[PDB]
């Protein structure tokens, strides 16, 4: 995951 924000949504 990227983004900490999980799955998906931002890279
Ligand atoms: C968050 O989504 C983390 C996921 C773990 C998997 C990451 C991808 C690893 C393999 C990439 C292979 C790239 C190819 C060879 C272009
Ligand atoms: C390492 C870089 C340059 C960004 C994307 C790499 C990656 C493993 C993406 C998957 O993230 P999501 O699960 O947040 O879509
Ligand atoms: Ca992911
Ligand atoms: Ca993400």
């Amino acid at each position: 995951d990227a983004x900490d924000d999980g799955d998906g949504a931002i890279p």
